[PDB]
């Protein structure tokens, strides 16, 4: 019996949400991702687990007045796009980019509708912005950075107290992809992971010293 959605403000027009997944070899494990709203209009910043968690995610905005405009997913693994079928099945614009929708396709599961490809791309312009730092936890991993806010969504890239699950990470790069991240946000006002809590552009820091530590054992 897995905890409930939770969905709580971060910041004006900024949501974090909460979902939850047993995971072989690591137990009940807690998903961070965010909603973002611009006028409106809602942005999914990666799905919860799973597509009943993405209705009831979705659900809330919309009987409060939001239309979903639609997801950007950060990464591959189902944690960031466990509801893009389910999002796909209501006409909701689904976005990953061109390497992450390749591996999507590449493990037989459903892809975004919407791909784009280069180290930046405006998912809305001047307000939410997508940046790619470089492999890391995962060879396709993104950051979401919304500009207004000083708010960086790390993903499953973020990881100040362990680097987690490393079956598909590329612990070569990742200190090179971390230091890139820091010197772009450091002066980021909150830095919100996937696994751990939210907190302030220090993360950056811990997590270049986490992968540095993680490569040291060769
Ligand atoms: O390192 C991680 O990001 C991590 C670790 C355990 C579990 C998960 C969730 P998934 O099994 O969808 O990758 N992620
Ligand atoms: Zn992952
Ligand atoms: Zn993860």
């Amino acid at each position: 019996s897995l905890p409930d959605l939770k969905i709580e403000k971060l910041d004006e027009g900024v949501y974090v949400h909460t979902s939850f997944e047993e995971v072989n070899g690591w137990g009940v494990v807690p998903k961070h991702g965010l909603v973002v709203l611009v006028n409106a209009e809602a942005y999914l910043i990666d799905t919860p687990f799973t597509a009943k968690d993405t209705e009831k995610l979705v659900t809330w905005f919309v009987e409060r007045g939001y239309k979903i405009k639609g997801s950007i997913s950060s990464h591959f693994h189902s944690d960031s796009t466990g509801g893009i079928e389910w999002l796909n099945s209501r006409s909701i614009p689904t976005y990953a980019s061109e390497l992450t929708n390749e591996l999507l396709k590449k493990d037989g599961k459903v892809q975004a509708t919407n791909s784009f490809s280069g180290v930046n791309y405006w998912l809305v312009k001047n307000k939410i912005e997508v940046f790619y730092p470089g492999p890391g936890h995962t060879p396709d991993n993104v950051v979401v950075w919304l500009p207004e806010r000083k708010i960086l969504f790390g993903g499953c890239f973020i990881k100040p107290y362990g680097l987690g699950n490393l079956g598909d990470a590329n612990i070569e790069a990742w200190p090179k992809s971390a230091k890139l991240l820091k010197s772009k946000y450091g002066k980021a006002k909150l830095v919100v992971p996937s696994h751990s809590e939210v907190g302030d552009a220090s993360l950056l820091k811990l997590t270049l010293e986490q992968a540095v530590k993680g490569l040291n054992e060769s």
